[PDB]
Order: structure tokens, then C-alpha cells, then sequence
């Protein structure tokens, strides 16, 4: 350790927790939105492997859900599409383009984040539909707020649109909330979702429209979901489990459930027999 480099150290650990665009890199030509993730190695902090030699295809249009225990590597799935961090191996492909060869502007022009919880600004309502797309027109937040099906509510608010909202204004009941979410991914009209489900829940019937609004919003759309309802895993196209940062195993719900594996377990444990 006398012939280290320190500057070469400290370098190693600044890439670990910075992205940087690429010389030269072009615009992702972003195209039907197929994902690939191909034997992706990836650790946060350079002790442990958080996601062991990941493979797999989200074909465009259709729904990929994660699941699996705590820690396993779901949302970092989600990061890394995102190119939050950048990978140690493999590779991760939209359309057949390596992320981390493209502008990270324009590959998160491409992609919609739902997160757990809705984040209010104390601000109007509509720049808080807005955030979706800061350039965006109020033609478009409105039209993207009637298509989230908060439009007929707002026009209701004390002043509309400009109604202030957050700690500081009107206070959006749970439905509102989270169709504000929707409203500023339908404003981004992004051909990728990510969407990380809340492990809170509303009542029978706002969940119910609620996932029928999302269901809305994702089709034809590429999306990946960290999933906590069992309805959104029985609906996906494909599932993941995940343990430990490596999937385990892999189909659609009534496959895994015939395979009686790992995910046939977990639903025999939910059903409760
Ligand atoms: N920024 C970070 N730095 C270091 N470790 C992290 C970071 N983010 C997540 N982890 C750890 O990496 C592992 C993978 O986390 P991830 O968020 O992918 O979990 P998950 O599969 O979504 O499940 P959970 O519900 O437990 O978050 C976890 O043990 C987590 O605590």
C-alpha cells in the first residue's frame, strides 16, 4: 500500500455517488421504452453486493413487478434505471442504449416516477401539478389534472388553480393527493413508469380508483413496480422475486404460482388456509 495513490482513492470513492454524462454523450433515442437490465452488479457503499448479476427484459408496454423480502434490491432497481448511481458491471439498456452512455437529462425525460408518498409544495395547485414538467403550460396541468380526474375538484377549490396548497394552504384529502402524483406523471407523458407502492393504504374504494387511474396512466407504457398489492403483482406482466439482490425466480402470477416456489409459498401464506 506504499504505491496507492490517495487522489486515485479518493476518485474511486467520488464515482461511487456521482453520475457524470458522458463526453460527447448524445440524447437517449428513446423509441417504444423496452428495458434490459443484463448481469448488473451493483453496491452502494463498496462493502456488499446489493444486486448479484441481475438480468432481465421489460418488452414496451408491458408491467414488470418486484417483489420479494425487505432489502433485497427493489427500489435500487428503480434508482439505477433512473441512473441514480452508475453500476459496477453489466449492463443497463432502454431500446437497446446504454444509459450511462446517453445524457442523464435526457434519459429522465423518458421516465415517470409515482414514489410511495406525494410530495405538496407550498405553492398553487397547479404548479404543484406542474412539477411533472416545469415548462409545462396551464393547458396542459389542467388537461393533465382532468385526466387524473382532479380537475372538476379543483375548479371547485377556493380560487381553482391557484388555489395555494401544503402545510401552508388547502389541505388535499388522501384521493387528491395522490392523483396529483398521477396528474404530474400524465403531464410528463413519459414512455417509462417507475412506481414504488405506498405500504400505507386508503379506504376499499380509494384504492380502488386509484389503481384504476394508474392502470390508466401505465398502459402502453413500459412500467416497473415495486409492488405491495397483491392486485398489482396478479396483474403484471412479469414478476420478480427478489431475495438479496439476486431473483430467484421469474413469470407471470398463475406460473409462479404453479411452479410452487418461493412466491407460491408467500401466496399460500397470505391466503391463510
Ligand atoms: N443509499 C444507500 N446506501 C447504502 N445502502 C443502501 C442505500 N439504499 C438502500 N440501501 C440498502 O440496500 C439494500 C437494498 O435496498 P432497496 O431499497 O433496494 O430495498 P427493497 O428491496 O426496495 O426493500 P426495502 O423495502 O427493504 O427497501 C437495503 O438493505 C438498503 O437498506
Amino acid at each position: 500500500h506504499m504505491f496507492i495513490d490517495m487522489e486515485n482513492m479518493f476518485d474511486l470513492l467520488k464515482e461511487e455517488t456521482e453520475v457524470k454524462d458522458l463526453p460527447g454523450a448524445g440524447p437517449l433515442r428513446f423509441q417504444k421504452g423496452r428495458i434490459e437490465f443484463e448481469n448488473v452488479h451493483f453496491s452502494y457503499a463498496d462493502g456488499r453486493e446489493t444486486l448479484q448479476d441481475v438480468s432481465f427484459t421489460v418488452m414496451p408496454g408491458q408491467t414488470l413487478a418486484l417483489v420479494g423480502p425487505s432489502g433485497a434490491g427493489k427500489s435500487t432497481i428503480l434508482r439505477l434505471l433512473f441512473r441514480f448511481y452508475d453500476i459496477s458491471s453489466g449492463c443497463i439498456r432502454i431500446d437497446g442504449q446504454d444509459i450511462s452512455q446517453v445524457t442523464q437529462a435526457s434519459l429522465r425525460s423518458h421516465i415517470g416516477v409515482v414514489p410511495q408518498d406525494t410530495v405538496l409544495f407550498n405553492d398553487t395547485i397547479a404548479d404543484n401539478i406542474r412539477y411533472g414538467r416545469v415548462t409545462a403550460g396551464n393547458d396542459e396541468v389542467e388537461a393533465a389534472a382532468q385526466a387524473a380526474g382532479i380537475h372538476d375538484a379543483i375548479m371547485a377549490f377556493p380560487e381553482g388553480y391557484r388555489t395555494q396548497v401544503g402545510e401552508r394552504g388547502l389541505k388535499l384529502s388522501g384521493g387528491e393527493k395522490q392523483r396529483v402524483a398521477i396528474a404530474r406523471t400524465i403531464l410528463k407523458a413519459p414512455g417509462i413508469i417507475l412506481l414504488d407502492e405506498a405500504t400505507s393504504a386508503l379506504d376499499t374504494s380509494n384504492e380502488r380508483a386509484i389503481q384504476a387511474s394508474l392502470a390508466k396512466v401505465c398502459a402502453n407504457r413500459t412500467t416497473i413496480v415495486v409492488a405491495h398489492r397483491l392486485s398489482t403483482v396478479v396483474n403484471a406482466d412479469q414478476i420478480l422475486v427478489i431475495k438479496d439482490g439476486c431473483i430467484v425466480e421469474r413469470g407471470r402470477h398463475e406460473a409462479l404460482l404453479s411452479r410452487g416456489g418461493v412466491y407460491a409459498d408467500m401466496w399460500q401464506l397470505q391466503q391463510g388456509q
